[PDB]
DNA sequence: CCCACGGCCCATCACC
DNA sequence: GGTGATGGGC
DNA sequence: GTGGG
């Protein structure tokens, strides 16, 4: 919010690279720039000034100058005029359409929401839903509403089995007053790392949430990972917006490693994994393993609470709300 | 003065 | 029908 | 596009 005009300008450039040029590195750099550029406590008022920030370099500093000097940036503007590049960017905002599906659709003449519907034949299921809820999906969720959602989920999960475990992770757990999707994490004592596999254990609890017409439609669904759509109920009235809900089922013993992952910033999850590597470990969404001076991953370490990981690699315990990187 | 640069689950497609 | 690769998302 | 090396 300090250097806001810059963060926006860069976030656009990042989306462009990801969406159009399929240059994920140049994308991530603009994000790390723009990400860790607002972590900065000082109004940037020089590209040369900005260059001193980590991940900000010659080109971005060159581009920052033009924005500070003229209030615009020719490059981005040129992209906005390209009727094609703009059409590729936009479509990716549909869920299920990525850089590949999007460049392939604009080639064949599909440039707008209007074409998508006409060409619904071409679209696969996930994309058929991202279209349906295109508007409601670009809205943010406020905690007040999120809090309601959290009550239903827990209610209907226990009602299936008293021994279940379910924690709302992601933006919400970090104090985030606004949220994009609802990230959920499910476990059971009867599901641990050394058990064969899940006997309808995730399906069981999804059905209930569909039975109470909370989960409306379904984007993807497997034995471990469910992506879908949910909605709150209104009294009297105006309908609530449809929202994205991710539900992930993990084994109980690995629970504290997934809660940590699926909560802390994608950058945070990257900030800490770096330290863990420098500090001799390799963590992931399920385990924290040690690495011999050769680099050979050892057997999974014992984890009984989120704080455990944050001693192994040391680091200052950043409690979820402080983890907004 | 170059060049790694992140990993996992689900769904679909191309090929057989 | 069963593959292995790829795309997409998070 | 960037910074480690
Ligand atoms: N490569 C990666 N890919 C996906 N998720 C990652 C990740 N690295 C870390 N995560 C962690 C970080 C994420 O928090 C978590 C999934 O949450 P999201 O729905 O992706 N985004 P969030 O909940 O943070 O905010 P909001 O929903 O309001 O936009 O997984
Ligand atoms: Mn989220
Ligand atoms: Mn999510
Ligand atoms: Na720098
Ligand atoms: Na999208």
């Amino acid at each position: 919010t300090l250097n806001g005009g810059i963060t926006d300008m860069l976030t656009e450039l990042a989306n462009f690279e990801k969406n159009v040029s399929q240059a994920i590195h140049k994308y991530n750099a603009y994000r790390k720039a723009a990400s860790v550029i607002a972590k900065y406590p000082h109004k940037i008022k020089s590209g040369a000034e900005a260059k001193k920030l980590p991940g900000v370099g010659t080109k971005i500093a060159e581009k920052i100058d033009e924005f500070l000097a003229t209030g615009k940036l020719r490059k981005l503007e040129k992209i906005r005029q390209d009727d094609t590049s703009s059409s590729i960017n936009f479509l990716t905002r549909v869920s299920g359409i990525g850089p590949s599906a999007a460049r392939k659709f604009v080639d064949e003449g599909i440039k707008t929401l209007e074409d998508l519907r006409k060409n619904e034949d071409k679209l696969n299921h996930h994309q058929r839903i991202g279209l349906k809820y295109f508007g409601d999906f670009e809205k943010r969720i406020p905690r007040e509403e999120m809090l309601q959602m959290q009550d239903i989920v827990l209610n209907e999960v226990k009602k299936v089995d008293s021994e279940y475990i379910a924690t709302v992770c992601g933006s919400f757990r970090r104090g985030a007053e606004s949220s994009g999707d609802m990230d959920v994490l499910l476990t059971h004592p009867s599901f641990t790392s050394e058990s064969t596999k899940q006997p309808k254990l995730l399906h069981q609890v999804v059905e209930q949430l569909q039975k109470v017409h909370f989960i409306t439609d379904t984007l993807s669904k497997g034995e471990t990972k469910f992506m879908g759509v949910c909605q709150l109920p209104s009294k009297n009235e105006k309908e609530y917006p449809h929202r994205r809900i991710d539900i992930r089922l993990i084994p109980k013993d690995q629970y504290y490693c997934g809660v940590l992952y699926f909560t802390g910033s994608d950058i945070f999850n990257k900030n800490m994994r770096a330290h863990a590597l420098e500090k001799g470990f390799t963590i992931n969404e399920y385990t924290i393993r040690p690495l011999g001076v050769t680099g050979v991953a050892g057997e999974p370490l014992p984890v009984d609470s989120e704080k455990d990981i944050f001693d192994y690699i040391q680091w200052k315990y950043r409690e979820p709300k402080d983890r907004s990187e």
